[PDB]
């Protein structure tokens, strides 16, 4: 329902951006070229003219699974079987060239570049794709392994987790929620200037709240780190709300900042919670997903040189569909930045 | 839904009945709150409990004039240095801390602390129990109590709250106390955390919360996997599972579909955190997004029946608390008199 | 003895003439101390301060009159909570204290405390100079002054005690406030002492106090030789020399006989200890044992003049505590004006 | 003052006679030590012990002729590698030292120095104690007396010194060895001193000394309480008290307003300190400023009689010194005879 | 020497002819590894064991026909997807490495790689052991078989080396697994090199190595002395040293003449590293430079016969590896029979 | 073998005979040693050094005529303390040491050690170089070096050995001084390593040697890798490479093989490890059982000509360490001819 709103006009922006650029859908590779759940998102997203899918697999393996499952408009979608392809051996070399002294020989550079995750990755490195999903079948850190070692991150940039939470009139944005376990009060600011651009993309004023278990105490430990977090923020940043450390009602409440701490830059409540740790992180948007009546979107990675998100493990068929349009969306402004 | 605390309010009248119908003696530090003397009102129409007020009487009773809530005229008001029990108060206080670094003149100054005048009352059995902490910030609150009343025996001082669905409730803990509680305070708070849930008659399930879905990897996969081992040895007829995520723990359906050997079916309903962060951040979020109700937090493990509100605490979320703790007040009373 | 105290007494007079007969105000947060009281009688002819006492003001008169002290009958006595200033006092510390945990309501409670109200009136210039701690452990009487008075600038919070000898006196320091201070504090702990000394007219002449003599070696003997060095490049005009033993330090025969390379000649007059163990054992068992006064301890490196006297002082103590708080608020208005 | 000392030179007394009139063989490794030779001048005509000089004869005999000391012209002198046991000493401490990196070579060489053969000739009976560290640093005299003789079971080794008072005297330990000493450690020490008090036939009262009173927060204010309750535990007969600051300890009447909880009455006259930065500089500092004499330090924990002399010593110390080792090996040399 | 592995190799037959002629089942998860192949050639007429390789079929067969291998026209080919036991080889993993982040689909395509098969094959009894890594990296090889083979009680994993000199042969551990073992392990790792030693019926003579001659100082030569007390007081049959240098260790008349005392005679033939860069940096120098042949390393301390090639090895090695590995196969199925 | 030391005599002849036709004074410390004499009269017909030993001269003589040494009747012997510079030597080392905790007395004692009073004579000029450590261990012998000589600017003290083989030598280090030198250290090590085999016209190609290939992970692996790009910055002309296995850095077909990326071709001819168990155990096997002449551990770093012999060395290897300890002496006064 929210989604619904909320991917509709995420899915309108992608076609507003095809036209006016001759109608180029951004090619979008899925490593996991066999997954059931895949598939069948792939049936509404080229039905919705979201992307053209690059399949990776073995082609038979492939086809047959879909007429198995008969989803009949994947006609003649693009199926490539890594260590078949014709740049398999220049994506060897490059990625020997980029581990030969991170403790991989020639052998095992060739093994990793059959594996579809590394595969995909190089294709976008390369430009042979615009953006890859992967991860519905393999854990969060093994299916980011490939991403940060082949496409890396941009400069200053940190790879960062990030979900949407939508709400009746707003949305929130959380993060960290899937890759760093404890990061600094630099990173920590790192996170929040990247949540915020995200937030304006929408055309959505960021307020920042750097979230501990205190308010305003700046005690040694995370209320430390938070306030300082929101200092350094505010340095690189100074024309956005940013505030910290703070607790997660106050955060969210503008009726509780504003009676409880009037002094706060903060007004108007949060939409930016940037949290401390990786504990706290994932375990709230899980337990809002679970337990709220929110539909929280995401993750999606940011930090990464080009479009790769990976699909949280736990996903369904309207998961895949959200993080295919926001790849999309991520591989269209990234190659609107490109030439200027 | 009010189902739950409408449940709670007729076992604690109940429970006054099979005991001449005695109502426990809760007493209030903050005596001029305006948050603490609305909730107040509710609570004497329910017949909850016999609510003592501490402050200045005068400038108590100014306040309740002021606020026209006419159910309060009577309530009892107490000034803790003007009291006759003060200087025994006193004394006591002095003999607990004399040796951590607290003189007879810093012991008196303390005692007429409404705070510490109510821990006192409380462990000298002159209160049922107390409700602080609307006006402070909670580390200033719970210190009195900690320092007065103590922990019993293995206990450990952690925060607790109700997380209450349509079917279903869950508990979550340590949300207050504990920054980083090792492997044996996880499994500690999940104990503390179990007893509670019994004695609503449901089976306590166990979840050992993480970033991670039985990893077992060093740090706090590591812990909360060795947390649920303790647990297990402790108690080995619950349901108590872990390292995993918060969505593996509560949904059933994730569990049996990608963890089927996992010893907890059904779903979790006690959620035991890893750190405070994690802990702290997920019980306000879920208060403020999301319609669930979230009542709390309780402190579990100390001796006497004794409760720290949320500085952000709404007037509603103040009953709440007021009917859990006359309950927590009436089962330590009947605990006491075993002894 | 009694000559160093009267000269210093003297030169509070001469400080006094030499602004139009104006004493400094000096507050003591411990308007009721029986201690405090009896010393502010002696305190009270000399005329080297007027005192004003916080408190509620009949308990305080209450107090005088039980104690029997006459020439108390006139002294101000102000209660926090009806000062005309306490709101603004308070809107200032939460001001200060916001984003270090404290709220309006505990603002209002600690502006209240006469400890803290006692250091926000030296602040803002309602006073020259505070004394408090007969009646509350250092670190609680020293916690108000460092959060609202605060260091000046690269100084460093450190507590100065004087011995008096017959023929000179020995400044000891850190004895009250760092348990265990880099080489960098303890260079700073050290020019502090030595500016002190300076004011008397006497020349420093700085150890650094170890268990070790010239060892060098790994932990204190390091790092208080590192210390000497540092102070020597801040100040290349004393003699400053480090590690040694206290008897090293102080006797010239020793030195000279053992350690005859070491550029502190003639006994050191400014004592500064590796850890707060060291210092504060030191001057209570040179201030019990032995026939040496010990003044103080002063908390050098603060912005305004604002002594803790330490819980055991007697009322001789505070005396001379309060002679010397006197000299300095004077001093501190002479830096003010410029 | 004199009076403490002269009773020890007396009880020497009483102890050679009842005995056999035999004076305690005292080897001294500083053979040709001016202060040594002055010291035992004053000693030979109190017959208190034989000495026995260490060095080459010809060098010890032409110092003792410069100097002129008549008295000391037929003192035993040994030089230890014409020694007729060197070679067997040699070899115990080879034994003994092979697997600690010390080769036979070695073993020689050490065995040829002096402090070496002194704590060799003490732990093999050839004398009684010694005396030794008036020229070279405290860790390197006391080296090869904690190598060769060693510490007897759950003792640990600790500096002592005596601060003689008008009426008392006080014991302070540890003044030497231990840089941080846990609290079982403490408590350790605490016990040798008491029984060192118990030999004069004084009660032991016993206080550990921190910056705080009473507060056992983290730190050494937690570490001195416990150490107080481990020694109370294994000596429930004695007042043992911490943690307290040092005037705290030492005066009853401030305990008494201040603490009367406290289970510490009448003043400690045992004062065990937290680290050796603050035991160190505190004996210095009353020994050079306080006006009381100080005697040590005295090595307690050890199995036989060895003492090091501080290198800052006076003639007139090391007579103390000396004194006191003469008791503690005569006290050692009855224990013995089991 | 290729006399010492003619001995191996007729140990081989003699094992096989007593029990009935079966040769041990071996599996090569690099079934397409040219040097394995190669080396194959050569074992197959010596009779030393059945080969089954791993990998698609005709990848193998067009492999070993490209080289022209027509003795290993016959031998078994194992797809690891396609044998009848790969489910259950899953299940039994999974059931192993559920709790370690593994979950089914993850299980499923670990155990379609051929070094997790030829482990489980081995583990199941499908084979009697294994020989992998002449194509990847010591780590990724052996952590197949330390999830999923294991080690026996109070074992330790730890990479065991043949020097054969003229005389003698000396034994290396721990060359691949252990960064820095603790004393435990280390003695643990000399149990386990004295067996291999003794089941070739040759005295094990143990020195713990170090940079230093019995010294016992802070860090390494502490840890190789008291692992040579503990494995004495595991074995106290055997003559087993340390701490001690490498040229020492070695050489019986530079242990005669330095370290008399010492009890380890005759040389040592069992060297045990202090650290992994140490034992790894030493094997593969004595094999480069040296003019001793170096066999292995060989897996010690893992419940079944699994060897790992460095990735450096030559054809040679990889025959010398296998008929250890068939050795230790034999060995290992008596002890599975008793 | 005998052609690498032979060009080294002769080089030294040409050196000398270039300068007049003085030969350096190498002084050693152990006078009486038996191998240090047995060495000298193969030295002395070769004319190589000024030899001067230290001891009492009627002890070395018997030495030398019971053991029927006969060219040695006229090599200079000296006694330090009967030396006329002692006293100065006394006074310098006294300066040099007496904020490191040694005394007048203690610079007197260690002064007239002979490895103190060899060290002050090579600083001092009173001769070129010194060999020592025949008779004790490593540490005790450098540390008077260290103390005395000291390093020159930016050096680290490392020891080094070369390693003889029939096509070419290697050189190995840091074999006798750092524990675990840090990545900044090795790349020193390297650099002073490389400038000795450049002294010998071979080009320096460096290996920083680890238990992995290439693998940049964390501990050794990343040090040994930074190592490397330190020493490549300083240095950009030298093929330097690691991370790297020690048969990998030796051998220049396995490099090629798996590694061709790599930068250093032809194998590498210095090597430097990351820890001392692993450069010290290394050594000391190849020289008893790898079949190769393996010269000195040699003393880089030094500001003058100063060796330490190994404990464990044969009359052959002093004969080696003098003849190059004699080139060094002679290299190190062309460049202090600046």
């Amino acid at each position: 329902s929210h989604s619904k709103v909320f991917i509709r006009s995420a899915i309108n922006r992608v076609h507003q951006n095809s036209a006016a650029n001759g109608g180029e859908l951004p090619r979008i590779v899925f490593p996991e070229g066999t997954s059931t759940k895949v598939l069948k998102a792939l049936a509404t997203l080229v039905e919705e003219k979201i992307c053209q899918p690059i399949l990776l697999g073995y082609p038979e393996r492939v086809k047959e699974k879909i007429k198995a499952l008969d989803i009949p408009l994947l006609n003649d979608v693009s199926i490539v079987h890594p260590s078949s392809h014709p740049k398999y051996f220049s994506f060897v070399e490059k990625l020997y060239s980029l581990a030969q002294r991170k403790g991989i020989n020639l052998g095992e550079a060739e093994r990793l570049m059959a594996d579809p995750n590394y595969f995909a990755a190089m294709m976008v490195n390369q430009g042979e794709a615009d953006g890859m999903v992967s991860g519905s079948s393999i854990n969060y850190a093994d299916a980011v392994r490939p991403i940060l070692q082949t496409i890396g991150v941009y400069k200053e940039g940190i790879p960062a987790g990030l979900n949407f939470v939508l709400l009746e009139d707003k949305f929130l944005v959380l993060a960290d929620t899937t890759v760093n376990l404890n990061p600094t009060a630099e990173q920590c600011a790192q996170i929040a200037l990247q949540a915020a651009k995200i937030v304006e993309y929408f055309g959505i004023e960021p307020r920042v709240a750097m979230l501990s278990y205190s308010n305003f105490s700046g005690a040694e430990g995370t209320p430390r780190k938070m306030k300082k977090a929101a200092e350094i923020a505010r340095s690189l940043r100074p024309d956005l709300m940013i505030e910290g450390d703070m607790q997660a009602d106050t955060a969210v409440n503008p009726e509780i900042m504003e009676r409880l701490f009037p002094f706060s830059g903060l007004k108007g409540g949060a939409n930016v919670l940037v949290f401390p740790n990786l504990e706290s992180s994932n375990i709230a948007y899980k337990l809002i997903q679970q337990i709220g009546k929110a539909e929280v979107i995401g993750p999606f990675l940011t930090g990464v040189r080009r479009s790769a998100n990976v699909l949280q493990r736990t996903t369904t068929v309207d998961g895949i569909v959200n993080s295919v349009v926001f790849t999309a969306l991520e591989a269209q402004y990234i190659k609107e930045v490109l030439k200027s």
